[PDB]
């Protein structure tokens, strides 16, 4: 009862009433009420500053609303912006949903997994199944433009440049956010003539290929540096590749690049000679910290020769590969500060004090009758499920799997498959570790309420105490908690949104841990809030 007519908003065929264009400052985390990019900010923190939900009341969390999502692998994220959730579904379905009520607003359906869409200005951006960079009108969901390049993690947009990697089975492109025009494209495999071609064991260029889903891009505004990682070469066996002895320059390399041009500023290969599908493409965070690595910390591999001990530095830090080794670099220069193993791993025999990795020759397939007991696995260790950062305690919080595989089983001495480590970013010391019988295989979200949210393959959605790792709240969803957790605020109410239902990884871990009720189904966004 406004006018005498019934004003309506037909779900799926409506427009956002008030859409404000998304800025660089939004994407840098400038509005705690929103979660406008995969990890909450450009810098990859996976953090919300919202603290209405905290250690004291999280035990009271209830289900506010949920909504069914497309069937298939459900690894996506509830991107939230001024009361609207922008939700990438499987099968290139993109929805705008009222973040308070769960009413569908609009739905774009293109003619599997989508980990995120991206926001910038007045448009919603994603990379489709048929390798188009696509822009939708944010307000209405109508197609604005699409450019055929020739993904699963989703782009980010930096100052009007849509940056998007590629699934390799291999490049990263920058595309104008308003016109659709491709601006640049970076490739990784050196051609004979370029530096590094001699690291490919004599394999002819036309027979080299890379393989791996492309990972999460992060960004530092002040340095104006985009960070991504490249994957390994395929197939995984260097004998089958014809690259025996080859360290494979270009592969499994962390790049820092200029967003307007793709120009490479610094790079560092975090895993040469990959024989283990290590995919060093996962998110690396930009954080400021005192630089004080403890050479005697558990798992520490080496400390950089001239590390700026005691100084404050903006660093690029985190675990880039399935191997589970955390790295820390100077964000601006790429100077190597330190590296630290987490899970049991035996593909890296050592890392010297300049960050040069030496792989374990004994884990390279040579004799077919020999036993090759590799740790971790093609699922990690870590995998694409993202870490989170707790700026209040300077902790890097990463979900892991305690697994090993014959080159899928629990690692030696581990009864719990699922694991979350919290690592001091200043010292590299592990401050706490949460473990549980089922594999997690799901991102975390860190919060200013001193909480860590994480889901599991046997459907448990948990909040951990960020100071101790102890579980303080849990619920259980219809299927494996397979997607991302985000948080946003509307009318003073903090919402915690998680995407669940199952993924490719759900079944591999249903097999290794036979005692847990890991099952797929009920794809959906599920949103929690206090009473
Ligand atoms: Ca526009
Ligand atoms: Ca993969
Ligand atoms: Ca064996």
């Amino acid at each position: 009862a406004d006018g005498a007519a019934a004003e309506t908003a037909a779900p799926g065929q409506s427009a956002i009433e008030n859409f404000q264009p998304v800025t660089a400052e939004d994407l840098a985390g400038g509005n705690a009420a929103n979660w406008p990019i995969l990890r909450g900010n450009y810098q990859g923190w996976g953090y919300t500053q919202l603290d209405q939900i905290n250690k004291d009341n999280v035990g009271q969390l209830q289900l506010a609303w949920a909504r069914t999502m497309e069937p298939g692998s459900n690894e996506g994220s509830a991107i939230a912006y001024n009361g609207v959730v922008f939700l990438g579904n499987a099968n290139d379905v993109v929805q705008a949903i009222d973040g308070k009520t769960g009413n569908l607003i609009w739905e774009y359906r293109r003619k599997a997994a989508k980990r995120s869409i991206a926001l910038f200005g007045d448009k919603v951006y994603f990379v489709s199944w048929d390798n188009f960079v696509v822009a939708l009108d944010a307000k209405t969901g109508k197609l604005a433009w699409e450019t055929n390049r020739g993904n699963s993690s989703g782009p980010i947009v930096v100052d009007g440049v849509v940056i998007a990697g590629s699934t390799c089975q291999c490049y990263v492109t920058g595309t104008d956010a308003e016109s659709g025009e491709e601006l640049w494209r970076n490739t990784f495999i050196p051609r004979p003539g370029e530096e590094g071609d001699d690291t490919w064991g004599g394999a002819p260029y036309e027979n080299r290929w890379m393989t791996g889903a492309w990972g999460q891009i992060t960004y530092d505004p002040e340095l104006d540096l985009v960070y991504y990682g490249s994957t390994g070469a395929g197939p995984a066996s260097e004998v089958q590749r014809g690259t025996e002895g080859g360290t494979l320059a270009g592969t499994n390399t962390r790049f820092a690049v200029k967003p307007k041009t793709g120009e490479v500023v610094w790079k560092h290969q975090t895993l040469p000679r990959d024989n283990w599908d290590s995919e060093c493409t996962f998110e690396m965070m930009v954080v400021s910290t005192t630089v004080n690595p403890d050479a005697g910390a558990d798992g520490m591999m080496s400390v950089g020769a001239n590390v700026p001990r005691g100084e404050t530095r903006k660093v690029l830090t985190g675990v880039p590969c399935k191997t589970g080794v955390a790295w820390q670099f100077d964000a601006e220069t790429g100077d190597y500060f330190w590296s630290k193993a987490t899970v049991e791993q035996n593909s890296i025999a050592s890392i010297d004090d300049k960050g040069l990795v030496t792989v374990n020759e004994d884990m390279i397939l040579k004799e077919p009758g020999k036993d090759y007991n590799y740790c971790p696995t093609f699922l990690g260790g870590r995998d694409w499920p993202s870490a989170g950062y707790l700026p209040k305690s300077n902790l890097y919080v990463i979900p892991l799997s305690n697994a090993c595989y014959d080159l899928v089983k629990l690692a030696p001495g581990k009864t719990n498959m699922g694991r979350v480590d919290a690592i001091d970013v200043a010292t590299g010391a592990t401050k706490w570790s949460f473990e549980t019988e089922a594999a997690l295989y799901d991102p975390v979200m860190t919060t200013a309420g001193d909480l860590v949210f994480v889901g599991s393959t046997d459907r448990m959605f948990r909040a951990l105490d960020a100071e101790t790792g102890k579980e303080v709240w849990s619920t259980r969803l219809p299927g494996a908690i397979s997607g991302y957790t985000t948080s946003y605020s509307i009318d003073g109410r903090q919402y915690v949104a998680v995407v669940a239902g199952g993924s490719l990884g759900t079944g591999f871990f249903k097999a290794a841990v036979p005692g847990v009720d890991a099952v797929q189904g009920g794809n959906g966004i599920y949103v929690f809030a206090l009473p």
